[PDB]
């Protein structure tokens, strides 16, 4: 009876489904943070941004933990949130910013999303400066476009964040395991090459673990980003015998039930599980 045959991918995905169906929001609901004085902070009406984790009153952004594995996710920001989504990546230290928006998606107007990394441009009391880096190709004909955003504020210390754009990720896909793999790993040295800056620095960041985390997004920050950080945290060695089963309960607990967003996507987890030999379900 293989652990990944059809019955236990029926069972998983019973069960991540009654948590989606239970994870819902209500309106009002105490779960998930709440806009206030009517200013949009939901990207989407229903996909919203667990209060407990949170990352700042007026983002649709959360922390994410998986296993031992720490992230920030959050929807792609609205043209009224840029200036506190800089303070967010600023404050954070972001050593990876990795956004999977399309560039078709950034460029057709009537989606709100703002073309924030690619060029610079003032944002309130806050100033970003964009330099386009490196382009990797990461199988498959999907590019990462990868670029630096220096962060500036009068009184403010300077903060430069990478930033690894995936240009050709489709909405509802799931790019191949292959790809996610190569991506995964690319967002983690990314991170890593930045992380080990600060700390030759002695930043204080680095020890505190709400800070030093990658951020990622989508558009609403719930299908493609997951993908990625399901694929992050099985590159953790830490994360052994974590199950598929535990890290899309804690990616939906943590932000909301639609995290991996897809069957396709989920389908790509499960496949990168296999290879490990991780389990999918717990029990
Ligand atoms: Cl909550």
């Amino acid at each position: 009876v293989s652990p990944y045959g059809p019955e236990a991918r029926a069972e998983l995905s019973s069960r991540l489904t009654t948590l989606r169906n239970t994870l819902a929001p209500a309106t009002n609901d105490p779960r998930y943070l709440q806009a206030c004085g009517g200013e949009k902070l939901n990207r989407f009406r229903d996909i919203q941004c667990r209060r407990q984790t949170a990352v700042r009153a007026d983002l649709n952004a959360n922390y994410i933990q998986v296993g031992n594995t720490r992230t920030i996710a959050c929807q792609y920001p609205l043209q009224s949130q840029l200036e506190s989504h800089f303070r967010m990546l600023a404050e954070n230290r972001t050593p990876v910013l990795a956004v999977l928006a399309s560039s078709s998606e950034i460029a057709n107007q009537r989606f709100g999303m703002p073309d924030y990394f690619r060029q610079s441009g003032t944002y309130g009391s806050i100033t970003v400066e964009s330099k386009m880096t490196q382009q990797v190709g990461l199988g498959d004909g999907i590019m990462a476009d990868m670029y630096t955003l220096t962060i500036r504020e009068a009184g403010q210390k300077t903060i430069s964040v990478p930033v690894v754009h995936v240009g050709n990720w489709p909405d509802q896909t799931a790019v191949s395991s292959e790809v996610t793999k190569a991506l995964a790993s690319l967002v983690d040295q990314t991170a890593e090459t930045k992380r080990n800056m600060y700390e030759s620095k002695g930043s204080s960041a680095v020890a505190d673990d709400s800070k030093l985390r990658p951020v990622i997004h989508s558009r609403a920050g719930v299908g493609r980003t997951a993908q990625l950080i399901g694929a992050m945290c099985m590159n953790d060695s830490r994360n052994s015998q974590l199950s598929v089963e535990d890290m899309v309960s804690q990616m939906r607990v943590q932000r909301n039930g639609i995290m991996v967003q897809k069957d396709e996507q989920l389908d790509v987890l499960i496949k990168l599980a296999e290879g490990q030999g991780r389990p999918l379900l717990n029990s």
